[PDB]
């Protein structure tokens, strides 16, 4: 409502990638956040392919976006919804999806930084953040459903937010890889089975994002979760975060950690601002 942006205040300057809806692109926004005369954005857009159910759910879900307010959760801006063509307007994410940032780090990466892979430190504030996020998430009622490197965003001060590879089922295509095995079996979701999606992003955080059973076809992970297995620890990887991974790859759902659990169990090794903008230590969560 509040959320209406003049636009002739976003201005375009390159592509950032297809998302669900349309092309993403890297903006400038005029005067949409009090104090900043100017804002990096991304701004979201939909095909001109799209149905007319298809532009009204891209706008609804902005909608959706309007009750979120979390830092580790990437947030909408304003939206462009008088007129065509509409534009979602969202806080720009400067360092890209967390697979590629991860892949970057690796020592053969052709686009490597010139910084060393990310150090333990680096790892639990990496894994509080994206918690905190979901966290957040599911005090708003919402499963995720696709946690994963992928789906999540690197700040231009290297935080982690949450944002927003598949067979074809019953349901809709599913993210085989990082499924729980009672997901794989009935194809129920739930904050639960996003727990052991979670695990699998710090297995692809300690791996630089190698493929989840890489050398393994979808219909045998299928089987391999379902039957009680999963991934192998990376080489080297920091004996606390495989002790996130098992507490996440439980097979019993309900022996999973939640969420605020996660981020309590990290809470005494963060960045000093992280009580300063966590949904944990916030007066919605206490």
């Amino acid at each position: 409502d509040e959320w209406e942006v003049s636009r002739e205040k976003i201005t375009l300057l390159r592509e950032l990638g297809q998302g669900s809806f349309g092309m993403v692109y890297e903006g400038n926004a005029r005067d949409i956040i009090k104090g900043e005369a100017e804002t990096r954005v991304a701004v979201k857009t939909v095909n001109e392919s799209a149905s007319l159910r298809e532009r009204i759910e891209f706008l609804n879900e902005a909608s959706v976006m309007k009750g979120f307010t979390c830092h580790h959760v990437v947030r909408l801006l304003g939206v462009v919804s008088k007129g065509q063509p509409t534009l979602v307007v969202m806080e720009l994410m400067a360092h890209g999806d967390l697979k590629s940032y991860l892949r970057s780090l690796r020592p053969e990466a052709e686009n490597n930084p010139g910084r060393p892979p990310p150090t333990l430190q680096e790892m639990i504030q990496m894994a509080a953040e994206i918690a905190d996020g979901m966290a957040y998430l599911n005090a708003k009622k919402f499963v995720h459903r696709d946690l994963a490197a992928r789906n999540c965003m690197v700040a231009h001060d290297f935080t982690v937010k949450i944002g927003d590879y598949y067979r074809k089922g019953g349901k809709g295509l599913l993210p085989v890889r990082w499924m729980a095995p009672e997901s794989l079996k009935d194809g129920v979701f739930t904050t639960s089975s996003d727990m052991w999606s979670f695990g699998v992003v710090l297995w692809e955080i300690t791996s630089l994002a190698e493929q989840p059973y890489q050398g393994l076809s979808n219909e045998q992970v299928l089987k391999f979760v379902m039957d009680g297995g999963y991934l192998d620890q990376p080489d080297n990887c920091p004996e606390r975060v495989t002790d996130l991974m098992r507490m996440c790859w439980q097979f019993n759902p309900k022996m999973r950690p939640t969420f605020l659990e996660i981020v309590n169990l990290l809470k005494d090794d963060l960045h000093p601002s992280f009580p300063e903008v966590s949904f944990f230590h916030s007066e919605e969560n206490k």
